[PDB]
């Protein structure tokens, strides 16, 4: 029983990527004995001061921030090993989710 | 009760600002309410355009979160570990950062 699937049922979610209305697309990575969320906040910034803002960000956050392969995007990122168990996988989630409309504030 | 930073330290043996060389690797400690967080400063702070992006993504990529010290001054690669975790996974946790900067700090810095 593999995290994402822990989590899911932990969540209620009867899955057959997490989309929410909050204007919200959560993405899943499972590779490298972890369990990882993303999701695409905003485009890459290509102000050398805001990039610095985002990596400051990196500094004393549990929600990280780093830029999709294809370079299009900022990503809230949070990764927890498979051994986790689904009590810290939702506990993850929740987290994310709250730092991910954080950082859509304005 | 000792706190956890103590109890690493101690299992690092040693008996208050702190620097630690481990390996040509530079480590220091940050701390929080709830978690304790391994700093280790590989590279000055790149300021162009290019670069800066490349670290995001390696952030995507990397074990470890990849960060900018709070003066602006360096590249910090560091590992978030709660102040609830037991000695055992400070200490361990701390040995599989080393080698997880080492080898980052080798390829890209």
């Amino acid at each position: 029983e593999s995290l994402l699937n822990r989590l899911y049922d932990a969540l209620g979610l009867d899955a057959p990527l997490l989309i929410i209305d909050d204007g919200i697309q959560v993405y899943f990575n499972e590779s490298d004995h972890t369990l990882e969320m993303c999701c695409p906040f905003m485009p890459l910034p290509d102000d050398i001061l805001t990039l610095q803002h985002f990596l400051r960000l990196n500094y004393t956050s549990a929600v990280t921030i780093g830029a999709d392969a294809d370079n299009t995007a900022l990503v809230a990122l949070y990764r927890l090993p498979q051994t986790s168990t689904e009590e810290e996988a939702l506990t993850g989630f929740e987290l994310f989710i709250s730092n991910v409309k954080q950082l859509k504030e304005h």
